[PDB]
């Protein structure tokens, strides 16, 4: 209110006032709205005319749950393996049958069980939720996450109990529960967060693209291989669900190894040291927070493409497939995982990726800026460093090693919006930071489509627009408040830190 | 009471996977006459003054 | 002493330990120093067998004054000669036939008569030093300057009185005390740094590499072009400097515009507030000093090059000569000092500026790091950015375009040292922070010899070192202590922060 006093005449005579400007503000989310035509004879113009005003409700981040690019013994989790086998085989009394990486492939493996059972009762809890202002609820929600939303509706209490039942057969073996790692995925996959803390409100949601399958080998050593997760238009049912956690605990409940080293780490941190899922009942409810940090994180995130399977067809390219190794012939025994980025899911170039090859920046709140508030902000960016060489001649894709990666990586994003044609059912759109925009007419009102819809959510993360047409991109799509250029190297030594940080374990003695 | 055989300097390699370095040497260094010997003694020099004494 | 208590055979027999461990320890530098052989046979290994031991004494930083890349209206020395112009020609009622970048250019010709007094007033305070423990005092120093060191003793009176005259003359001209521009430079340019404050200590200078010299155009506009100083080898009496001063004020006491200009700045910040040229007498001696911040600065400087002249010749390259122009039909009437570097004198490309492509480590001393220290000792720092596009089809040299650099730039360095050659006479090395090795048998012993004599000085320029048998450069050579990779955007934030606060006048209203 710099020099405007007031008129004066709308406070004597406010009932004119009243009545002159009595509209309705609360539109619910969920459903299309037509907004009419204000020149009545413009149906003349058929699209020169844009009367459709769809709101997105749901944007998913699908992540990979990460040890941290380890390549050498001098890696954060060839420390940790070490340091939790120095605590549970020699400060306590263990058995010698396994050494310190089967230990850390072990807890490894363990929290691929922890993200399912999180990740099935954020299933089971968000069927319930139900809103006259929110039509998005819970069907939107339920197709990000991969699953029939009549499934869970008809079948309510045996997901119930199949997410009871996989929180008690995880009680067979045994994990920290002072490692913040467990903590943080739960936290993560546990949760609605709403970009701005409003009524209507949009919905951050975090989903595994996969998990880690334990594999075991002969004295060639022991693997953790991808095992892929539903995707959001995907309609699995619970034998489905039922099938992946079947084949998630099938070689570990078997093994021999597993018990020893189950046993182990019971006996060294206790009962009560020990990661418990808790059971959930038929009022288990979650509901949408508002939390800064997540949407910290959310903003300055990068994706960094598709898993890499065994199956995958990548020619130049022959044996990239993502897993966590370990040999104790091959790099003095350590635990290897030395992911190539840049995959897109079909064999060729992702020409966009091109545009994810220049320094990121990272935005922030307010003016004053924490210590913790730019570790956590910086934890789903991921920035490439150099190509990927090509074995042979000829390389379809383009392939990228990183320069460290967080505690999780993000593979993509899927938004969850109405669709702007009758009968203006859910659309899913999935999509990288990174956007391609080809040579053609239907390509560009898509993208703007697309682009009004990120710039709804608030805390959106940052896009880069490659145009065919131009043989160009466009940088950072989003509003900056307090920003900063980010180099390899200072994102290296915060990932660095975050990964010495979440693989430690304040119960030992390591400093008293 | 004591003679001094070898100096062993420890330091990381600057090629993938960035292992650890082993180097050997007298107070004496021969740089003979090959291009991967001039750099190689230079990189070498610079590491022995990064400590200070 | 950690575990170490004592011999105590040492302490009840304390002559013995005296007589067998009495040493000289104080060698006078400035002499060559034979060791002489171990084994006596080992005279039929000539050159295999080094008993010589030369220690350096003087190493000149040879600087060039800027306002600070000026490319638009909006660089710092725009907005300072906005300001400037508006408190001596609107704030105070000044004379209206001048504009606001002819006062700039008038106030940095200005510069170059105070960093000439205090060249000429650092050569005569050298030439009364003399130390017994110092044998380069003052002839290394007298050299490394650019003068005859026989000249300023035979002629003293006449070197005394002709800095007094400079200082009196310098007089007719008014310009504001309270630009730290002017402070900084004299600072810099009088005093000789000792770099580890001992007794036989090495000594750092500062001498000018060339001055602006005032050329008037018509109504074309106003320039400043290089007036060359004599380099370290030239053997200049009084004549040659007094030719100096009257071709630098020569376009100035007779130019009607800097008489106006002059009353001006004269009336608007008054007599005690201009710069004042205090006045030398028979006893007036400099001595060196110790200033961490003078190393903290000399320590991270870039060289840039030798200047471009008009009379300089680059293929590829015809119009790049160093110069601050200013034209009100061209760029809105700005400043312009857009500078191209990578040069060294001749018509070729020297191959190891390629090796100052890389970004820079800014190493500072201690653990713990003040921000005005991080801002002085970044005042030296050049980074180049891109190579500047040469025009036609073939260019011999490769000239770099900088992203900003402070309120002066190094050149290059000289150092002093002792011959290790009979008659073991003064040796004149100038060198950049790139060097080149060519591949020569000659070379290598003469390059180690020369990376010795640079690790004597204690704060001294990181080298980078070019072989070219190997076609390879290694990179920075020098100790480290707590480090950071620099990167040009900060480097550029910071010099921006300091010509702006170099250029800045408190004696104005601006910001009471």
């Amino acid at each position: 209110e710099s020099t405007r006093n007031d008129v004066a005449w709308y406070a004597r005579y406010p009932h004119i006032l009243e009545e002159a400007t009595r509209l309705p503000f609360a539109y619910p989310i969920g459903q299309y709205y037509d907004t009419g035509y204000s020149v009545a004879s413009a149906t003349e113009w058929s699209k020169y005319v844009d009367t459709s005003l769809t709101i997105p409700g749901v944007m998913c981040v699908n992540f990979t749950p990460t040890p941290g690019e380890s390549y050498n013994k001098n890696s954060p989790i060839n420390i940790a393996a070490q340091n939790v086998y120095t605590y549970v085989r020699h400060m306590n009394s263990g058995h010698a049958n396994y050494e310190q990486a089967d230990l850390m492939m072990y807890l490894l493996a363990m929290d691929s069980l922890y993200i399912f059972h999180s990740y099935v009762r954020k299933i089971l809890a968000i069927s319930k939720l139900y809103t006259p202002v929110n039509k998005y609820f819970p069907r939107a929600l339920l197709v990000a996450l991969g699953v029939d939303p009549e499934d869970v509706f008809a079948n309510q209490a045996q997901w119930e109990y199949f997410v009871n039942m996989v929180a008690y057969r995880a009680g067979a073996f045994a994990a920290p529960a002072s490692m913040t790692y467990y903590e943080r995925h739960a936290w993560m996959s546990n949760g609605l967060y709403v970009d701005q803390d409003v009524t209507r409100a949009q919905i951050y949601m975090f989903k595994p693209t996969m998990l880690w399958k334990y594999e075991n080998l002969g004295t060639t050593g022991t693997k953790l291989v991808p095992l892929m997760m539903p995707k959001a238009g995907d309609n699995r049912k619970l034998v489905d669900f039922q099938v992946l956690f079947n084949n998630l605990v099938s070689t570990m409940l078997g093994d021999e190894d597993f018990g020893i080293m189950s046993g182990d780490v019971f006996k060294a941190f206790g009962a009560d040291g020990l990661v418990k899922l808790l059971a959930v009942d038929s009022t288990t409810m979650t509901l949408p927070t508002y939390d800064p940090l997540i949407l910290a994180q959310i903003h300055s995130a990068r994706a960094v493409g598709a898993p890499i399977l065994e199956t995958s067809t990548l020619t130049g390219f022959p044996g990239r497939q993502w897993q966590i190794t370990q040999n104790p012939d091959v790099n003095n025994g350590a635990i290897i995982f030395h992911p190539s980025f840049g995959y897109d899911g079909q064999d060729h170039e992702e020409l966009s990726f091109r545009a994810m090859c220049s320094n990121m920046i990272l935005n922030l709140p307010g003016e004053a800026h924490s210590a913790e508030m730019i570790i956590e902000a910086t934890r789903l960016a991921t920035m490439f460093q150099v190509k990927a060489v090509p074995a042979g001649d000829t390389s379809k894709p383009v392939l990228y090693l990183p320069n460290g990666f967080g505690t999780e990586v993000v593979n993509d994003y899927t938004m969850i919006s109405v669709d702007k044609a009758t009968p203006h059912d859910l659309t899913i759109h999935t999509f990288f930071n990174n956007i391609l925009v080809p040579n053609a007419k239907e390509n560009y009102v898509a993208n703007l489509e697309l682009l009004n819809n990120i710039i709804q959510f608030d805390w959106a993360p940052q896009l880069y627009l490659t145009y065919g047409i131009a043989q160009e991109s466009f940088g950072p799509f989003a509003q900056l408040n307090d920003w900063t250029i980010l180099t390899g190297e200072t994102l290296a030594r915060m990932h660095e830190v975050c990964v010495t940080s979440m693989f430690d374990v304040p119960q030992m003695g390591f400093n008293k």
